């Protein structure tokens, strides 16, 4: 009832919005991977009299259930959709969004380990974001790329309208104490692209992670201190 939903209010296969700024949303669905329940965040970003959408909502029953939580509650049609980096959590439920008419997106490293790892590939791919501190527009967004930090391909995605920055997986939530799923990642690395991130927004207002409950710039410290501490 107002406040950022968690798993207790979320049962795997229903989907929520939170609404940041005029015209962005956060979508919120749980899933469970190796026997554990999780949350996950994406961003909606309203385009006109469309929707761009980032990261589907891991799974594609939950990503249908995305797509119908969007046509209740905001009822404009999801046009293209981007996905930040090649995880079940970001990609899976792209098969779902290409059947419904979205056009889906993602860098061509993305593209390459989703298809190497079994997992649903995004249509089209992003050029232009291949070395760190590269940015690109994409409608009502500006995609950028950190290097190398939760995953080597993780973009970043700024909507300059509501200086709203979503750090997607490469940035953790302020109550998290471990750095979350470090099988793709490098620990030694992230640090140097978190100070990326920090020095090309600035501004940023709402910093928003792949998981859990967005906040403010602090959200970036936090996870240069916990990815430090997880690799030590
Ligand atoms: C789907 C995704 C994924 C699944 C399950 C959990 C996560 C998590 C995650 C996020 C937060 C916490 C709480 S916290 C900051 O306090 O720790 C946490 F505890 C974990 C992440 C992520 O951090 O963004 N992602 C999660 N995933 C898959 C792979 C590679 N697959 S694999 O089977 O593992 C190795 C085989 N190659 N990596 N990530
Ligand atoms: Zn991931
Ligand atoms: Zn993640």
């Amino acid at each position: 009832s107002g406040e950022y939903p968690t798993v207790n209010e979320i049962p795997v296969g229903e989907v929520r919005l939170y609404q940041i700024a005029d015209g962005v949303w956060s979508h919120i669905a749980t899933q469970s991977f190796d026997g554990a329940v999780y949350p996950s965040n994406g961003l909606i970003v309203r385009d006109g009299d469309e929707l761009l959408l980032i990261d589907t909502a891991w799974g594609a029953k939950n990503t249908a259930a995305l797509l119908a939580e969007i046509e209740k509650q905001i009822g404009l049609p999801v046009t293209r959709a981007v996905s930040t980096h090649f995880h079940d959590d970001r990609v899976g439920g792209v098969d779902v969004l290409r059947a419904a008419g979205v056009a889906t997106y993602a860098s061509p490293s993305t593209r390459r380990l989703a298809e190497a790892e079994g997992n649903e590939i995004p249509t089209h791919s992003l050029e232009g974001l291949s070395s760190s501190g590269d940015a690109v527009r994409f409608g009502p967004v500006e995609l950028f790329y950190p290097g190398a930090a939760h995953s080597t391909d993780n973009l970043v995605v700024y909507v300059p309208s509501a200086n709203v920055l979503y750090g997607g997986c490469a940035v953790h939530e302020l109550s998290s104490t471990s750095a979350g799923n470090v099988a793709d990642a490098d620990l030694a690395e992230w640090p140097t692209s978190v100070e990326r991130i920090q020095k090309h927004y600035p501004e940023a207002e709402v910093v928003i992670p792949g998981h859990g409950l967005p906040g403010g710039l602090d959200l970036l410290q936090h996870t240069a201190n916990v990815v430090k501490a997880h690799k030590n």
